[PDB]
DNA sequence: CAAGCGCACCTAATTTCCTAAATTAGAA
DNA sequence: TTCTAATTTAG
RNA sequence: UUCGUCGGUUCAGCGACGAUAAGCCGAGAAGUGCCAAUAAAACUGUUAAGUGGUUUGGUAACGCUCGGUAAGGUAGCCAAAAGGCUGAAACUCCGUGCACAAAGACCGCACGGACGCUUCACAUGUGGAGUGUGAACGGAAAUUAGGUGCGCUUG
């Protein structure tokens, strides 16, 4: 329902970049002393305070930590500071057993401290020019008055890539901006806007045009990939490669001095009990992504990394699980899956594939997985040739 | 004029008691040790705070001998935790709490500014112990028994131990010549501790004892330089000897790979497992780890080791009297070592106290150039670095490897300045 | 694969520490 | 009555 | 000719052993989440209204909490019963003592010899020393920085 999106500051619309950072520091040395003392007066209200401390008229611990700190750090906005008291006394509240009983100290904050900003504080808003500017209500009603600081301080941020989208959907009207903050990162020297966005997730529901290709790895066992979108699934069967080893040393080492009997149920069992698990997570994996068919080629060796495994039992596992639930399975021809590529679709080491026409570069096992995901792929291979 | 050292003892059994009693009093000193170990840091929190008011308000800092009873922190931490801390002993439970308020006020500073946390305690703290508390006694038969003092006086009422609580180490190898060595009165012993490895499930003797090294004479003109070279690990040079000493790293970043090739590849294999691996919590989903869990950080302890050891045996056998090295602070050195993940500071610890025994002077010098400076000549030129592998000195007509050329530059005393005066 | 949030688990780098004198109390 | 472990705090 | 347990500590070998251990199982409710009821602090706005989301009890999916699970070898008799005697078993061999009746706890220690073997020395040998599989043996806590794994979200 609320998730977080980073957006880099470029400059500030109406100031220089000396008073913005002169401000931002003095509010994040309020903010940092509004959690400290939060934490010291949850500390109090509690009851930890020692004997000596005591040789209140208000309600919760929120609204005298607030009222008590509210004359100090007067820079900051009412709601910002409210939100960081809050913040302070809910990580007090829910450490407080641990720290009656002796199993942590004290709950400390940094001096890089991002500054809050409830809902009603922050504003984004696009140009004719595209450049994408958000408003920031940080300082009080005093802290306008002595900086000569009027109006918001507008921002200029960075939308771009898979954070355009969102932004998108917040000025649109689908999405909402929720409480956000502000964050400096030491190192790259750059600040950020944390704004995250409400939102109501729809329930996935399978659909018939959404494939999830599975294919035999030579790097790993098998690798999933859907073409409508670029999450990618592996399955790396080290498991599989130790047993293997300890079964084989084993069988060497009971050759010399009914013994090899047991080490047969063994592999048998364990290839019926691998193949059970790896099933649940393939099918679950297109239950996840919705996707309503699931492409995979049907079965010499062909140097696949599950090197003399029982294939037959994984694609009728497969097949029988997504009928249970509601996929259609489909048994694609794996002429050069491998060999073509995924973008340029010209079919010209081993670990890393190569597109010699077009330069796209990614896992070769990925590549086949996704050349497997493509609808129809075996007619679109015959009519490459 | 007096180091100090510490060595390992397996214990085998309770003398006395059994291993389950023994069990439940070690868990439960472990508790109180780790209870006051955090209120002593809450108290030392709570004084700061509390100073800190009454100067801005009544204008003058509080002094401890009028508010709190005590003189310091220590005192009165002491006067809180005994009541809910009686089961440790008073000396162990007042070396813990001073270990708590020292670190406090330590970085006091840090904690006000913000650089540093407050600092908190974790669940398997070691116990502590005292020289008064502890006393070795070695029996005809060939066994050594440990007089431990752990409990205080109303736990051993309740826990019905009416004397010390005894236990049998193993002391073997160098642990033997250390125990002959303290009991004969040659080391004195210090505080030590009691910890737990739970690879083993095997409980230790963690005693530390004071002796005086053997310091021979070896004059401070005779410098030995060492360069974390590209090629080879470790490359030392002196300047009076052409002789070389290396130390090519034939097993040093396979281990690191392995291990963690090998952890991400079995976590990774928490998705698709049996159906004993999910529903019983993160300690026992993340089971299969931890047979990976000092198997890193032990191989480069014990290669450190090595190292260091052939190190300082190397300057001995020259008759070196000095050891120049590099200061790797901030990562200002060279970027480019044959080590890729390696510890490098726990090389240079181990080296610096291995020399202090061995009585040579460690001396850090910061690095410029070096390994494009010429040792023969001294023309500090960019034009050499081919590869970081071979150094051909145009100026002179020198060639010579260039780690070896490195390890020359930094055996020559007062390497810095020179630079800084042929430069800057 | 990329980017965020939450949680915890691994490495390294860096620092501090590794009391003790005096008094009391219980057992001989 | 002597004495050796605990116990308390100063620095 | 894979992982792991024991053989004093770390790494490596060796001897025995165990492994489908990247496996199996149990209890419970501090958290994430789901179900139900209730709606505090704070902010804007006269007030009305809005933003904000607080407390309590349930279920039991969980990288939810607490946990349990395999791995070296060992000698019997006497008395009715307590106890007594003999002294087996682990990283070279022998002798003499001390200590050991079931072990998470015993398989060890000291002294004298042989046999290897690491250093040194004096003339391939000879003699001192350490040495018993090889190398090593200064650790603990905390903070900081980075990385990883899992779950969620967007592309
Ligand atoms: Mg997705
Ligand atoms: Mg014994
Ligand atoms: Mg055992
Ligand atoms: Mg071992
Ligand atoms: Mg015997
Ligand atoms: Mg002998
Ligand atoms: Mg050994
Ligand atoms: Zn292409
Ligand atoms: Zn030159």
């Amino acid at each position: 329902m609320i998730k977080v999106y980073r957006y880099e500051i470029v400059k500030p619309l109406d100031l220089d970049w000396k008073e913005f950072g002169t401000i931002l520091r003095q509010l994040q040395q309020e903010t940092r002393f509004a959690l400290n003392k939060a934490t010291q007066l949850a500390w109090e209200w509690m009851g930890f305070s020692s004997d000596y401390k005591d040789n209140l008229g208000y309600t919760n611990v929120h609204g005298y930590a607030y009222h008590t700190i509210k004359t100090k750090a007067y820079r900051l906005n009412s709601g910002n500071l409210s939100q960081t008291i809050k913040r302070a006394t809910d990580r007090f509240k829910a450490y407080q057993k641990e720290i009656l009983r002796g199993d942590m100290s004290i709950p400390s904050y940094k001096r890089d401290i991002p500054l809050d900003l409830i809902k009603e504080n922050i504003s984004v808003n696009r140009m004719n020019h595209g450049d994408y500017i958000a408003s920031l209500s940080l300082l009080s009603n005093p802290a306008k008055q002595e900086m000569n600081v009027k109006r918001k301080i507008s921002v200029i941020i960075i939308v771009r890539g898979a954070g355009k989208t969102i932004m998108d959907r917040i000025l649109s009207g689908e999405y909402q901006v929720s409480a956000s903050q502000i964050i400096h990162d030491d190192r790259k020297n750059k600040w950020y806007l944390n704004i995250s966005y409400d939102f109501e997730p729809q329930t996935r529901v399978l659909d018939l045009n959404k494939i999830m290709g599975i294919d035999l790895g030579v790097a790993v066992a098998v690798y999933m990939a859907f073409q409508h979108t670029p999450a990618r699934y592996k399955l790396e069967g080290g498991e599989i490669e130790n047993f293997r080893r300890q079964v084989e040393s084993r069988r060497i080492s009971m050759l010399r001095q009914k013994p090899i009997e047991q080490l047969r149920d063994k592999i048998a069992n364990f290839r019926d009990t691998t193949n059970h698990r790896y099933s649940r997570y393939i099918v679950d994996m297109a239950i996840k992504e919705g996707c309503g068919t699931i492409q995979m080629e049907d079965l010499d060796i062909g140097s696949r990394f599950l090197q003399n495994w029982t294939y037959y039992d994984l694609q009728q596992k497969i097949i029988y699980k997504a009928e249970e639930a509601g996929i259609k399975v489909i048994k694609i021809d794996p002429q050069y899956t491998s060999q073509r590529c995924s973008e340029c679709g010209n079919i010209d080491g081993q670990a890393i594939f190569k597109c010699r026409a077009c330069g796209y570069e990614a896992n070769a096992d990925y590549n086949a997985a996704r050349n497997i995901a493509i609808p129809n792929i075996d007619k679109i291979i015959a009519e490459s040739i």
